[PDB]
């Protein structure tokens, strides 16, 4: 089973999953990382 600190978050991510946006999205979360 997943109950994690997620849930609602996980949620969002699954909304963040729904969100394709095809190298838009991606290209943000690259440079989420970046200076990470």
């Amino acid at each position: 089973r997943k109950l994690s600190q997620y849930v609602q978050e996980m949620a969002l991510g699954g909304p963040i999953t729904k969100e394709s946006q095809p190298t838009i999205e991606e290209d943000l979360t690259r440079v989420y990382k970046a200076i990470s």
